[PDB]
Parts: structure tokens; sequence; C-alpha cells
């Protein structure tokens, strides 16, 4: 049987056995924005809530998990969601899952008529980056204003939400900025885990639109790089499917994909 | 003087901060701390050294003006020649938003305005309030902000987006608290702390939910969210629009009381 999940409080013990059994960390911004934003449902076997799943808001599951002992019964499971047979779930398109969750990758699989790639997602391997270093530097609050408008004008994203977006990031000193002369040709982040991928770091950057195919892209990973080095961590990161420019520069950073986010419909 | 446009607020961090010194009480933590970080800044050079500043919002209106002491004069000079347009660098300026408790800037603006109109009421907390029943609050957690997030986008109409961020940025300041019932939120509260120039205050903001209305509960939290002030050692302060008579009556029911407005002027 099928619930709404009220408080996500619930879901904390199911949550954290669905990150462990991930073969690599997942993308931050896909499972620690957009997951916690989506409505969720708890699958309960006679009275004890054994497993959940969250849709987004556009109809496409973004997280699907049973407990391990319930295979033949989580297909039948998968299938009924998948063909619209949950009064309570409800017209569920498709799916998008990482080949890092196989189980909820395995089901898309099998109940899936088409798909694409959404993003890649990368790790970091320290043999495969004498590169020309530059130095970055925290992003202090007098700054915002200025990375707000840098970002605006590169990748067109809302002020009001960037200003909180990156007060933000401030607070947690994750921004950084390439600065020359005045003026920022980069922002950088290195984003840490609050939960469930502690030991990883996110990273991200946007190179002003001005100064493109200066490999400035591959300098600010390898610095973001260092910088999560220095705190103990692993850097991971990702990108869209059609972004071949950032797809060199991280794979210029020392960075290799062996994974993909993956956008299924349903049959 | 020259009026010249400024990229860094670091420039202006001493300007700034005899600024806010300046003022009669803590000003308004949206406004100051959200809203004036964000708006165009320009400043004020006498002979290569920058001695002022101002901000002018994304509507035309002035937020912040300041002028070192010294320069009462000049100064008056210079609000008119902005305010009558002919600042060439700061262009069209339609009107300022400014407090009772900033005087200096509000002199300017009485000077030069046709119209106004106020804007919101401030308030503090004397500690002549309240044996009566008090409320518990929980504070937010990381996996409550989804509930917080459709709780206030429900309410008082602000994006999804935005919240999501807002609220996360709350929550991990340990600023966020909701007040519920069998699962569901009747109230949500913020005691926000200032990280420079008025670390002594705290200001406060509250939800009440659409649905429970007229049954005291803004009182409550208010309360709640004062105490929780006075615990970290903490005055307590807030602001409401001056249409928001429901928040007025709370507020001074939590036992605030308001001796300052921002008000809304309007250049000729
Ligand atoms: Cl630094
Ligand atoms: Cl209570
Ligand atoms: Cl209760």
């Amino acid at each position: 049987k099928i619930k709404t999940i009220e408080s996500l409080s619930d879901l904390t013990q199911l949550k954290k056995a669905y990150f462990d059994s991930s073969i690599v960390p997942l993308d931050g911004m896909w499972h620690f924005g957009f997951a916690p934003m989506a409505k969720h449902f708890g699958f309960y076997v006679n009275k004890n809530l054994v497993g959940f799943c969250c849709v987004n808001d556009d109809g496409y599951l973004l997280q699907y998990y049973l407990q391990p002992e319930f295979q033949l019964c989580s297909q039948e499971l998968f299938t009924l969601i998948s063909q619209q047979n949950s009064s309570v779930i409800g017209e569920v398109k498709g799916a998008f899952v990482s080949t890092a969750e196989l189980n909820y990758q395995a089901l898309c699989l099998d109940n899936s008529a088409t798909f694409k790639v959404n993003s890649l997602m990368y790790q970091h391997n320290t043999k495969l980056a004498n590169l020309e270093m530059i130095d970055m530097q925290i992003a202090g609050t007098e700054q915002l204003t200025a990375f707000v408008t840098f970002a605006a004008a590169n990748i067109g994203a809302p002020e009001q939400w960037l200003t909180q977006y990156y007060g933000n990031l401030i607070e947690r000193k994750e921004l950084f900025g390439y600065w020359h002369k005045g003026k920022l040709l980069a922002a950088g982040e290195c984003r840490l885990f609050d939960q469930y991928q502690t030991e990883y770091a996110d990273l991200g950057m946007i190179v002003a639109q001005s100064n493109r195919g200066q490999g400035i892209a591959k300098k600010v990973l390898t610095f973001l790089t260092k910088h999560a080095a220095t705190q103990g961590l692993t850097s991971i990161c990702s990108t869209e499917s059609n972004n071949v420019a950032a797809q060199k520069a991280i794979a210029h950073a020392g960075f290799t994909s062996a994974h993909r986010i993956v956008q299924f419909e349903f049959k």
C-alpha cells in the first residue's frame, strides 16, 4: 500500500540506505535540491514503511527505493506506478535515474519506452592531471552583487534567486572568483554535502562569455579541485550532455565519466 | 563633487559603518541588508577622496544616502541636484525610501519631496509585556524545508524557488521555527541575527496560516521568538507594512512599540 508522505523526517533511515547503495556519489543539485521539493510517497508492507519514491511536478520520478528483499514485488509495484495504475500517485510520465542507482535504473529499463541522456557525472583522477595555475579568491559578502550581476549576464539566471543562492554559498565559503584587473572572469563553486556524501565536493563554474576558449574553465576546476583536496574531500562534478565546452574543460581538469543521468519515458 | 558609479561595495566599508552608527535605532534588515546591497551605488568624491555615497534601486528610488558630517551645505546642493534629476551619472531618480531614524537623509528628503506615504512601521521591544501560557515552537531542520516553503508560498505568495533558498539559508543559521499541530504548520517564525552593525538585535518575522487567523497565534509566536532572542542576549525588533493591521495589532500586543516609520517620498 502507497501513501503520500507528510513529513520527510519519516524517510530518514530509508534515504540513508538509498544513498548508501549508490555506486558513486549522486549529483547534489538533483538529489539535494530537486528531490526534496518533489512529492513523496511511502510504500508500506503491513503497516511498516519499507520503501518510498518521489515524483516531480512535471510527473517524473526522481528516486525509488524498496528494502532489498522485495525483488518480485518491487518489479510488480514499479510496473504498476509506471503504468498509471496507482490511484494515489496518478499519471507518471517517466523517470530520471543515474547509472549509479542500479535497482531504480533496472526497473526504469524494464518499463520504459524511450530515453535520452540528461547529463554526465564525472570523478577526479590524480594521475589524469603541468597546466598554468590561477588564483581565485573566496567570495566576501560585499562582492555578492558583483557575482549576481556576473552570473545573470552569463547564464541568465534570475537575480533575486541568485542573490539568495550565492548569499548562502558565501556564508558556506563555497563561492570563488577569478578576478583580472577589477573584473570577474569566472565564478567557481566548491560545494560540500551536509549529509550522506560528506567526503566529496561538488564543483561548478561560470566563465565570462567574453573570454571563452582561453582555457579558463579548466584552470578554475583545477583550483577548485585543490581547494577540495585541502579539506580532505574528493572532487566530483556534472554537466549537461549538450554542453561540449564544459565536457572539454572537465576532461582536461583530469576528470573521467563512467556515469550518466538518463531521462526515461514510460510505455 | 564628482559622482562616480561604484562596483566594489568594499570601497564603502567605512562609509557604510558610519551610516549605520548614525542611525537612532537599528534599521530594517530586509531593507538594509537584503535590498540595499543589491541596489546601484554611487560615490561622492571631493578631490578624488571618497567622502560619501548613495544607492538607487531598480525602480529609481534612493535607499541610502550619506556624506561625511562636515558637508552640511554642499550636502543640500548635492541632494537637490540628484533629486531634480540633474546628475549625469546617477540619472533620473523618482524618490526615496528613508526612515525616521536616518535623520540627515530624511531631512533632505523632506526638503526636496513633493508627496509621501508611509511604507511600514519599525518596532522595538520594551521588556514591559505580559504568567501567560506560552507556546512551544520547534526549530526547523533540513527535512522540513519543503513544508515551510509550501506553507509560505500558499500564505504569502512568494515564489517557491526563492523561498527554497531563503529558508534553506535560515535553517542553516538556525533562525527558522515552526508551530505545528497534527503534522501541519500553524505558523512559521523567524528570529534573525545580524552579521554586522546591529549584532545586539534580533529581527523577527512570522506567518500565520491563513486558515487560523484571529486565533491569537501571531502574538504567541512573537512572544516565543522574543524569548529565544533574549536567551541569545539580543533585543528584539520587527517591522510590518502600514496596511497590515493584523500584524500591527499582534506586534503591539506582544509588548512592542513604534516611534519609527519607513516612508516613501516622491521627488519634485
Ligand atoms: Cl582567499
Ligand atoms: Cl503549544
Ligand atoms: Cl500536536
